[PDB]
This record gives C-alpha cells, sequence and structure tokens, in this order.
C-alpha cells in the first residue's frame, strides 16, 4: 500500500507514536512526476496527528516508518490514497501517488 525509499537518513531512533503531531515538509506528485500539492511551495511545514483520519492512509503509514530528520519517497497505491474515485480535477481514478516527505519534528 505504501513503499518507503530513503532520500536522506534520519536519526534512526525517533519514530512517531500514535497521537503525536508529525511536522513535515512534503511534495505530492502523480505517477508522472507532476506536483499537485507542496508545503515547500507554501514555504510552511504541514502538521498532522498520526491516527486522525484527515490525511491519506499511505502518507500516514509511510511517515510512521520514518525517523526524525529522515527524508523519503513514499510510493502510495490508490488503495492507500484516493482509490477508485480519486479527486476529480486533481487526482485521477486509481492513481498511484509519490510523496517526497521530510519528517522535521514531532510535537
Amino acid at each position: 500500500g505504501v513503499q518507503v525509499e530513503t532520500i536522506s537518513p534520519g536519526d534512526g531512533r525517533t519514530f512517531p507514536k500514535r497521537g503525536q503531531t508529525c511536522v513535515v515538509h512534503y511534495t505530492g506528485m502523480l505517477e508522472d512526476g507532476k506536483k499537485f500539492d507542496s508545503s515547500r511551495d507554501r514555504n510552511k511545514p504541514f502538521k498532522f496527528m498520526l491516527g486522525k483520519q484527515e490525511v491519506i492512509r499511505g502518507w500516514q503509514e509511510g511517515v510512521a516508518q520514518m525517523s526524525v530528520g529522515q527524508r523519503a519517497k513514499l510510493t502510495i497505491s490508490p488503495d492507500y490514497a484516493y482509490g477508485a474515485t480519486g479527486h476529480p480535477g486533481i487526482i485521477p481514478p486509481h492513481a498511484t501517488l509519490v510523496f517526497d516527505v521530510e519528517l522535521l519534528k514531532l510535537e
């Protein structure tokens, strides 16, 4: 559902726990490499609570496998993203997504 491939290693020790706020920088891309969303383009980190059902499954699960300081490529199956429906106009049906995510800190 999600496959993680490290771009830059983190501390390899400090991983998110359920209920912690994960503070990340990210860029979300369709399979073709085209960016549809980025906290980097906003110049402001994005926060989410691990376990809340706001953020797509694969993005959360991928981040749970990351340590503080790590940057990684999360390849997310539609099953763990927007599924059959997608988000028409932005995310097509059955889309594989790629997120470049850096776990900045936990709060």
